[PDB]
Protein backbone atom coordinates (compact mmCIF):
# COMPACT_ATOMS: atom_id res chain seq x y z
CA UNK A 1 0.00 0.00 0.00
CA UNK A 2 0.96 3.50 -0.57
CA UNK A 3 0.22 5.23 2.31
CA UNK A 4 0.51 9.30 2.50
CA UNK A 5 4.52 10.53 1.30
CA UNK A 6 4.26 14.00 2.71
CA UNK A 7 5.54 15.42 6.06
CA UNK A 8 3.21 14.17 9.11
CA UNK A 9 4.43 18.06 10.43
CA UNK A 10 3.49 19.71 7.10
CA UNK A 11 -0.29 18.47 8.63
CA UNK A 12 -0.19 18.45 12.61
CA UNK A 13 1.87 20.23 15.41
CA UNK A 14 2.94 17.03 17.76
CA UNK A 15 2.53 17.79 21.72
CA UNK A 16 2.87 15.37 24.64
CA UNK A 17 3.54 11.64 24.39
CA UNK A 18 0.97 9.48 25.36
CA UNK A 19 2.41 6.19 25.55
CA UNK A 20 4.82 3.78 23.96
CA UNK A 21 4.82 0.21 22.69
CA UNK A 22 8.67 -2.01 21.75
CA UNK A 23 8.47 -0.35 18.21
CA UNK A 24 6.35 2.44 18.84
CA UNK A 25 5.76 5.71 20.61
CA UNK A 26 2.37 7.73 20.62
CA UNK A 27 2.01 11.07 20.89
CA UNK A 28 -0.88 13.78 20.69
CA UNK A 29 -1.12 15.81 17.93
CA UNK A 30 -3.45 18.60 16.25
CA UNK A 31 -4.58 18.74 12.97
CA UNK A 32 -3.49 22.24 11.59
CA UNK A 33 -6.98 22.51 9.12
CA UNK A 34 -9.52 21.45 11.28
CA UNK A 35 -7.61 22.42 15.13
CA UNK A 36 -8.97 18.74 16.06
CA UNK A 37 -6.48 16.32 18.48
CA UNK A 38 -5.72 12.92 17.56
CA UNK A 39 -3.26 10.73 18.57
CA UNK A 40 0.06 9.58 16.33
CA UNK A 41 1.11 6.32 16.56
CA UNK A 42 4.58 6.03 15.06
CA UNK A 43 5.46 2.74 14.70
CA UNK A 44 9.73 2.51 13.43
CA UNK A 45 9.84 -0.16 10.43
CA UNK A 46 12.58 -2.70 10.14
CA UNK A 47 14.84 -2.00 7.53
CA UNK A 48 16.36 -5.22 6.20
CA UNK A 49 14.16 -8.31 6.02
CA UNK A 50 17.52 -9.23 7.55
CA UNK A 51 16.77 -7.56 10.91
CA UNK A 52 15.44 -7.77 14.31
CA UNK A 53 14.48 -4.39 15.24
CA UNK A 54 11.16 -3.27 13.69
CA UNK A 55 7.96 -4.19 12.68
CA UNK A 56 7.59 -5.75 9.82
CA UNK A 57 5.84 -4.52 6.35
CA UNK A 58 3.49 -7.46 6.64
CA UNK A 59 2.27 -6.48 10.52
CA UNK A 60 1.65 -2.85 10.48
CA UNK A 61 -0.36 -3.57 7.05
CA UNK A 62 -2.49 -6.34 9.05
CA UNK A 63 -2.78 -3.37 11.74
CA UNK A 64 -3.85 -0.70 9.07
CA UNK A 65 -5.86 -2.96 7.39
CA UNK A 66 -7.95 -3.93 10.49
CA UNK A 67 -8.62 -0.03 11.90
CA UNK A 68 -9.62 0.86 8.44
CA UNK A 69 -12.55 -1.59 8.68
CA UNK A 70 -13.50 -0.91 11.77
CA UNK A 71 -16.43 1.98 12.63
CA UNK A 72 -17.60 1.54 15.77
CA UNK A 73 -17.99 3.94 18.99
CA UNK A 74 -16.35 1.86 21.33
CA UNK A 75 -13.35 0.88 19.24
CA UNK A 76 -10.56 3.68 17.96
CA UNK A 77 -11.07 4.82 14.51
CA UNK A 78 -8.10 5.44 11.68
CA UNK A 79 -7.64 8.76 10.49
CA UNK A 80 -5.26 8.78 7.98
CA UNK A 81 -1.76 7.16 7.65
CA UNK A 82 1.69 8.72 6.80
CA UNK A 83 5.17 7.03 5.68
CA UNK A 84 8.74 8.17 5.22
CA UNK A 85 11.79 6.24 5.23
CA UNK A 86 12.45 5.65 9.08
CA UNK A 87 8.27 5.23 10.06
CA UNK A 88 4.96 4.30 9.47
CA UNK A 89 2.53 7.28 11.44
CA UNK A 90 -0.69 6.03 12.05
CA UNK A 91 -3.01 9.19 13.34
CA UNK A 92 -5.72 7.32 15.80
CA UNK A 93 -8.94 8.67 17.08
CA UNK A 94 -7.30 10.17 21.01
CA UNK A 95 -8.59 8.33 23.71
CA UNK A 96 -8.19 11.13 26.10
CA UNK A 97 -9.38 10.37 29.41
CA UNK A 98 -6.64 7.24 30.42
CA UNK A 99 -7.56 3.95 31.08
CA UNK A 100 -10.95 3.00 32.79
CA UNK A 101 -9.05 1.08 36.30
CA UNK A 102 -7.78 4.39 37.08
CA UNK A 103 -11.06 6.51 36.36
CA UNK A 104 -12.60 3.69 39.07
CA UNK A 105 -10.15 3.81 41.56
CA UNK A 106 -10.96 7.36 42.08
CA UNK A 107 -13.99 6.42 43.48
CA UNK A 108 -15.51 5.64 47.15
CA UNK A 109 -17.40 2.93 46.08
CA UNK A 110 -18.71 0.77 42.94
CA UNK A 111 -22.09 -1.25 42.79
CA UNK A 112 -22.25 -3.92 40.02
CA UNK A 113 -25.10 -2.38 38.19
CA UNK A 114 -22.31 0.50 37.89
CA UNK A 115 -19.45 -1.89 36.70
CA UNK A 116 -21.36 -3.95 34.36
CA UNK A 117 -22.48 -0.15 32.69
CA UNK A 118 -18.66 -0.05 31.41
CA UNK A 119 -18.19 -3.53 30.76
CA UNK A 120 -20.95 -3.43 28.91
CA UNK A 121 -19.65 -1.14 26.55
CA UNK A 122 -16.41 -3.44 26.29
CA UNK A 123 -18.70 -5.93 25.11
CA UNK A 124 -20.28 -4.01 22.76
CA UNK A 125 -16.86 -2.99 21.24
CA UNK A 126 -15.71 -6.75 21.17
CA UNK A 127 -19.23 -8.42 19.59
CA UNK A 128 -18.74 -5.47 16.74
CA UNK A 129 -15.03 -7.34 16.08
CA UNK A 130 -16.20 -10.68 16.72
CA UNK A 131 -19.05 -10.29 14.18
CA UNK A 132 -16.64 -9.24 11.31
CA UNK A 133 -14.25 -11.84 12.58
CA UNK A 134 -11.26 -10.46 13.96
CA UNK A 135 -9.78 -11.20 17.71
CA UNK A 136 -8.19 -8.19 19.27
CA UNK A 137 -5.24 -10.96 21.18
CA UNK A 138 -4.36 -8.12 23.64
CA UNK A 139 -7.61 -7.69 25.51
CA UNK A 140 -6.24 -6.30 29.09
CA UNK A 141 -6.95 -3.30 31.78
CA UNK A 142 -3.81 -0.59 29.88
CA UNK A 143 -5.77 -1.04 26.99
CA UNK A 144 -9.20 -0.35 27.89
CA UNK A 145 -9.58 3.35 27.58
CA UNK A 146 -11.87 6.35 28.39
CA UNK A 147 -12.86 8.87 25.77
CA UNK A 148 -13.24 12.16 27.97
CA UNK A 149 -13.20 11.24 31.76
CA UNK A 150 -14.98 14.51 32.34
CA UNK A 151 -18.63 13.44 31.35
CA UNK A 152 -21.44 12.18 33.57
CA UNK A 153 -20.82 8.65 31.69
CA UNK A 154 -17.50 8.22 30.38
CA UNK A 155 -17.50 6.17 27.15
CA UNK A 156 -14.73 2.95 26.78
CA UNK A 157 -12.91 3.13 23.63
CA UNK A 158 -10.45 -0.43 22.69
CA UNK A 159 -7.16 0.65 21.56
CA UNK A 160 -4.05 -1.03 19.76
CA UNK A 161 -4.53 -3.26 17.33
CA UNK A 162 -1.12 -4.86 17.17
CA UNK A 163 -1.85 -7.96 17.82
CA UNK A 164 -5.45 -8.41 16.35
CA UNK A 165 -5.67 -10.75 13.22
CA UNK A 166 -8.84 -11.77 11.16
CA UNK A 167 -9.46 -15.50 11.96
CA UNK A 168 -9.07 -17.37 8.61
CA UNK A 169 -11.35 -20.21 8.20
CA UNK A 170 -9.08 -23.14 6.37
CA UNK A 171 -5.67 -22.33 8.87
CA UNK A 172 -5.00 -22.74 12.19
CA UNK A 173 -3.35 -19.73 13.76
CA UNK A 174 -0.60 -20.01 16.44
CA UNK A 175 1.91 -18.02 18.28
CA UNK A 176 3.41 -16.75 20.88
CA UNK A 177 2.28 -12.73 22.22
CA UNK A 178 -0.04 -11.15 25.31
CA UNK A 179 0.71 -10.74 29.07
CA UNK A 180 0.90 -13.87 30.74
CA UNK A 181 -1.51 -12.97 33.29
CA UNK A 182 -4.16 -12.17 30.95
CA UNK A 183 -4.00 -14.86 27.97
CA UNK A 184 -6.19 -17.80 28.07
CA UNK A 185 -4.77 -21.51 27.79
CA UNK A 186 -4.15 -21.95 23.94
CA UNK A 187 -2.34 -19.16 24.11
CA UNK A 188 -0.08 -20.73 27.33
CA UNK A 189 0.07 -23.95 25.62
CA UNK A 190 0.95 -23.24 21.58
CA UNK A 191 -2.99 -24.41 20.12
CA UNK A 192 -5.07 -23.39 17.20
CA UNK A 193 -6.28 -19.83 18.29
CA UNK A 194 -9.73 -18.03 17.27
CA UNK A 195 -12.14 -15.42 19.04
CA UNK A 196 -12.16 -17.49 22.24
CA UNK A 197 -9.50 -16.17 23.23
CA UNK A 198 -11.04 -12.67 24.07
CA UNK A 199 -13.48 -14.10 25.90
CA UNK A 200 -11.27 -15.77 28.12
CA UNK A 201 -9.38 -12.10 28.74
CA UNK A 202 -13.00 -10.66 29.06
CA UNK A 203 -13.11 -13.26 32.11
CA UNK A 204 -9.66 -12.36 33.59
CA UNK A 205 -11.17 -7.92 32.89
CA UNK A 206 -14.14 -8.80 34.91
CA UNK A 207 -12.36 -11.20 38.34
CA UNK A 208 -10.00 -8.02 38.81
CA UNK A 209 -12.69 -5.56 38.37
CA UNK A 210 -14.57 -6.91 40.71
CA UNK A 211 -12.06 -8.00 43.31
CA UNK A 212 -8.51 -6.23 43.27
CA UNK A 213 -7.01 -9.06 42.65
CA UNK A 214 -5.46 -11.18 39.07
CA UNK A 215 -7.00 -14.35 39.56
CA UNK A 216 -3.83 -16.47 37.76
CA UNK A 217 -0.77 -14.28 38.74
CA UNK A 218 2.15 -16.01 40.17
CA UNK A 219 5.42 -14.89 41.45
CA UNK A 220 7.19 -16.07 38.76
CA UNK A 221 5.83 -16.29 34.69
CA UNK A 222 6.27 -19.91 35.08
CA UNK A 223 3.77 -20.12 37.66
CA UNK A 224 1.54 -17.67 36.06
CA UNK A 225 1.91 -20.18 32.62
CA UNK A 226 1.03 -23.40 34.96
CA UNK A 227 -1.91 -21.35 36.75
CA UNK A 228 -3.35 -20.40 33.62
CA UNK A 229 -3.14 -23.94 31.79
CA UNK A 230 -5.04 -25.33 35.23
CA UNK A 231 -8.02 -22.82 35.10
CA UNK A 232 -6.43 -23.14 38.99
CA UNK A 233 -8.09 -19.95 40.48
CA UNK A 234 -10.57 -19.49 43.36
CA UNK A 235 -13.22 -16.81 44.61
CA UNK A 236 -11.91 -16.00 47.91
CA UNK A 237 -14.21 -14.74 50.80
CA UNK A 238 -12.10 -11.87 51.70
CA UNK A 239 -12.05 -10.98 47.90
CA UNK A 240 -15.66 -11.38 46.82
CA UNK A 241 -17.27 -11.22 49.73
CA UNK A 242 -20.46 -9.01 48.78
CA UNK A 243 -20.03 -10.32 45.05
CA UNK A 244 -23.43 -11.57 43.47
CA UNK A 245 -23.93 -15.29 42.60
CA UNK A 246 -24.74 -14.01 38.72
CA UNK A 247 -21.47 -12.42 38.06
CA UNK A 248 -19.56 -15.63 39.34
CA UNK A 249 -21.51 -17.31 36.92
CA UNK A 250 -20.41 -14.85 34.41
CA UNK A 251 -16.84 -15.35 34.95
CA UNK A 252 -17.15 -19.25 35.35
CA UNK A 253 -18.70 -19.14 32.07
CA UNK A 254 -15.70 -17.12 30.91
CA UNK A 255 -12.47 -18.82 32.46
CA UNK A 256 -12.74 -22.23 30.55
CA UNK A 257 -9.99 -23.95 29.63
CA UNK A 258 -12.36 -25.74 26.39
CA UNK A 259 -12.23 -22.56 23.89
CA UNK A 260 -15.61 -25.22 22.17
CA UNK A 261 -17.51 -24.73 25.72
CA UNK A 262 -16.59 -20.99 26.70
CA UNK A 263 -19.23 -18.44 26.45
CA UNK A 264 -19.13 -16.34 22.96
CA UNK A 265 -19.85 -12.50 22.91
CA UNK A 266 -22.96 -12.92 21.83
CA UNK A 267 -24.17 -15.53 24.98
CA UNK A 268 -22.07 -13.04 26.94
CA UNK A 269 -24.58 -10.19 26.39
CA UNK A 270 -27.33 -12.58 27.02
CA UNK A 271 -26.31 -13.74 30.33
CA UNK A 272 -28.65 -12.73 33.39
CA UNK A 273 -25.74 -10.40 35.15
CA UNK A 274 -25.67 -8.20 31.89
CA UNK A 275 -29.27 -8.21 31.33
CA UNK A 276 -31.25 -9.37 34.37
CA UNK A 277 -34.15 -11.65 32.92
CA UNK A 278 -36.33 -9.97 36.53
CA UNK A 279 -36.44 -7.91 39.25
CA UNK A 280 -34.79 -10.09 41.88
CA UNK A 281 -31.53 -10.37 39.64
CA UNK A 282 -31.45 -6.75 39.32
CA UNK A 283 -31.96 -5.70 42.85
CA UNK A 284 -29.24 -8.40 43.54
CA UNK A 285 -26.57 -6.86 40.94
CA UNK A 286 -27.43 -3.28 42.30
CA UNK A 287 -26.62 -4.13 46.26
CA UNK A 288 -23.80 -6.35 45.25
CA UNK A 289 -20.51 -3.78 45.09
CA UNK A 290 -16.76 -4.13 44.19
CA UNK A 291 -14.23 -4.79 46.71
CA UNK A 292 -12.69 -0.97 46.49
CA UNK A 293 -9.83 -0.98 48.76
CA UNK A 294 -8.01 -4.19 47.02
CA UNK A 295 -9.34 -2.91 44.22
CA UNK A 296 -7.46 0.50 44.48
CA UNK A 297 -4.06 -1.30 45.75
CA UNK A 298 -4.32 -3.55 42.29
CA UNK A 299 -4.92 0.15 40.13
CA UNK A 300 -1.32 1.54 42.23
CA UNK A 301 1.06 -1.28 41.03
N1 LIG B 1 -5.57 6.22 20.40
C1 LIG B 1 -4.86 6.40 21.58
N2 LIG B 1 -5.11 7.35 22.49
C2 LIG B 1 -4.42 7.58 23.61
N3 LIG B 1 -3.37 6.79 23.95
C3 LIG B 1 -3.02 5.76 23.09
C4 LIG B 1 -3.74 5.50 21.87
N4 LIG B 1 -3.15 4.45 21.20
C5 LIG B 1 -2.13 4.04 22.00
N5 LIG B 1 -2.04 4.86 23.09
C6 LIG B 1 -1.08 4.74 24.24
O1 LIG B 1 0.17 4.32 23.73
C7 LIG B 1 0.47 2.99 24.23
C8 LIG B 1 1.26 2.27 23.13
O2 LIG B 1 0.43 2.11 21.94
P1 LIG B 1 -0.02 0.60 21.46
O3 LIG B 1 -0.98 0.79 20.29
O4 LIG B 1 -0.41 -0.19 22.69
O5 LIG B 1 1.30 0.01 20.79
P2 LIG B 1 1.63 -1.61 20.68
O6 LIG B 1 0.71 -2.12 19.51
O7 LIG B 1 3.07 -1.63 20.21
O8 LIG B 1 1.47 -2.28 22.02
C9 LIG B 1 -0.84 2.35 24.69
O9 LIG B 1 -0.60 1.35 25.71
C10 LIG B 1 -1.55 3.63 25.19
O10 LIG B 1 -0.92 4.00 26.47
MG1 LIG C 1 0.09 -1.97 23.57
Amino acid sequence: TVFRQENVDDYYDTGEELGSGQFAVVKKCREKSTGLQYAAKFIKKRRTKSSRRGVSREDIEREVSILKEIQHPNVITLHEVYENKTDVILILELVAGGELFDFLAEKESLTEEEATEFLKQILNGVYYLHSLQIAHFDLKPENIMLLDRNVPKPRIKIIDFGLAHKIDFGNEFKNIFGTPAFVAPEIVNYEPLGLEADMWSIGVITYILLSGASPFLGDTKQETLANVSAVNYEFEDEYFSNTSALAKDFIRRLLVKDPKKRMTIQDSLQHPWIKPKDTQQALSRKASAVNMEKFKKFAAR
